[PDB]
């Protein structure tokens, strides 16, 4: 019979990744299954949620390899709860045995013949660092909206520029951009935002390889392969909504600003777009909000420069916090005018991140 | 005008206790309010959820003391978010100012005149150690059920026995008991289980004083005063369901047993009472469960004694884990028969805790 010896730690890692993708509930009885393919070198764990496919390799010693399906979440739970560090798998008839020390678990297996063949192409069309790509994704993802009229804005654009690459998200008004190092000569892609979320969960430091397909992308890392759909169309010209006529620059500690926006926003009305006023004057930034319960003000010392010495602006506090999220150390706020867009970034644009914010009307 | 200076740490502690009791939403507009009473020595924070009343004293420096009401959760949230270590309160008209460092918050106060006078009687009728009482409560609370036919079983019985006291909870079948040290003699009481939960949240090491009332109890500690209802009726004779004829005793590590029951129970049927089979023989305990998805077994080494050398029983795994919760180190399991009740306790009954468990049909 088929028998495999595998490390619990490694099997846990793979199953943890797959259980977050595979649905726990479905009217399709096989959609909740994990497919396990065995060969000499180890186990390949795979599944789908119909928007992405995921495969993870787990090194193992296997005899008499055979493929099977089991309920993904139950199997992950059983393995997690096992006491020992080394796991024995055995497949006999329609029963998977999962053993470690005094523990002996049996799972009924499913209809492997009815589970779809999942194919992951390998051609290394582009290569970049997965950690760089993941942190870039995480820095811009908030700006994409599934509800935008333009379908393209529901995804994240990836651009290649030789020695570097860029990811961009937007709703047509706010924009988030992060530039990062790339081994870079590839094509522009638009990745669905929910697929970026899955990518973030699997990418680690080290090389990530892209294989281009027809309306799809395959991303391969150390041990993981993921299929995802790509959006059609050209991402819009976001450069046009980035302000270049800056009148006022304010520099201040990022953490103080985040904590000040957070605390003041509690008194903004439940829905007047979480309104927060920014008043720059005399080397200070005052934040103000007001609603039915009361009113809040917080005042911060800042360094200010430019052709205006004072400015009053209104922003969605939640969007402010979204935009500031990736900024650490000191923030630089660049204002084009009291009712026109602003840029938030780290000092000098260091790290490659930039947010464009619109004011409330 | 009224003005108070208070440490943020101490104000946070008091507000944290009150916000747990005061509802965050109600059709009664004042029920969600915190009452704040000021005097020279500090602030008294009070409120109600209609089942309990709670009052907490926070030391502060106050000028021109005056009372007011404010929304409890909003106020607690504003204070938590403050950046500095000192809070300044100021009351002018219907506006409470809350200030720390660069932060200045204004809250609209409510109709203090329409907030009920809450009264906390002081007569020290009995005195117990709050830490002992809290740990006893926590050891038996799980056994009480709000869904029991007999209203008395929805509460926790407190019994006085001179230098010792006892708390007991039950659903008429399972029983949890903890004996603990008591300072002098008192009245037997039945405390509603949800009020025990609130008491657990406020009790600390040190003295807790009881003031008896008509169908109610007031508990006073260093920090707080709490009013709660008491249940009427006679707590039933739980002694009669405690097995006296023990045939088999097994001793083993409580943590190993908890982890084994937990892992095996995953394969019990979604509702056959979380069935786990216990098989004792030849110095081992084997746990087994089985359902539609598969089957599980775990085996543990135990020490064993008594008139029977082997026994097979079935238990609700959830009730097993409830019963083992308070046991640290070695657990002693005492069986009266394959389908009659069992006792779970620490070695020798040490610590004063005992659980009585019924078997499944």
């Amino acid at each position: 019979v088929m028998k495999a010896n595998v490390t619990k730690k490694t099997l846990n890692e793979g199953l943890g990744l797959l259980e977050r993708v595979i649905p726990s509930r479905s009217s399709n009885p096989l959609l909740t299954a994990l497919k396990v393919e065995t060969s000499e070198g180890g186990l390949t764990l795979s599944g789908t949620n119909l928007e992405i496919d995921l495969s993870c390799f787990v090194p193992a010693e296997v005899q008499q390899p055979e493929n099977f399906v089991v309920p993904a979440h139950l199997f992950a739970q059983i393995v997690r709860n096992l006491g020992g560090e080394l796991v024995e798998l055995e497949l006999s008839g329609q029963e998977l045995s999962v053993r470690s020390g005094g523990s002996d678990f049996k799972l009924q297996t499913g209809d492997i013949e009815a589970y779809p063949p999942l194919s992951f192409p390998a051609q290394a069309d582009v290569s970049l660092d997965g950690g760089e790509l993941s942190r870039a994704f995480s820095s811009v993802r908030y700006a994409a909206s599934n509800e935008a009229f333009q379908a393209v804005f529901r995804g994240i654009k990836l651009e290649h520029h030789g020695e570097s690459a860029r990811v961009v998200a937007s709703d047509g008004y706010r924009v988030a951009i992060r530039d990062f190092p790339a081994s870079g000569d590839g094509k522009n892609l638009i990745i669905p935002a929910r697929s970026v979320d899955e990518l973030i969960r699997v990418l680690k430091d080290g090389e990530a390889r892209f294989t281009y397909g027809d309306g799809m992308l395959t991303v391969t890392t150390d041990r993981v392969k993921m299929n995802l759909k790509l959006l059609d169309g050209d991402f819009p010209d976001y450069e046009r909504v980035i302000p270049k006529d800056i009148k006022l620059q304010v520099t201040l500690p990022a953490t103080a600003l985040k904590e000040a926006v957070n605390r003041v926003a509690v008194l903004a009305d439940k829905n007047a777009n979480n309104r927060v006023e920014f008043l720059v004057s005399e080397g200070t930034l005052r934040l103000a909000a007001e609603g039915d319960y009361g009113r809040a003000q917080d005042t911060l010392s800042v360094t200010q420069g430019g052709t205006e010495q004072a400015m009053s602006l209104a922003f969605n506090a939640r969007h402010v916090l979204d935009a500031l999220g990736p900024i650490d150390g000191d923030a630089e706020l660049l204002f084009s005018g009291s009712t026109s867009p602003a840029i938030f970034r780290a000092v000098g644009g260091g790290g490659g991140y930039m947010a464009v914010m619109v004011t409330l009307r």
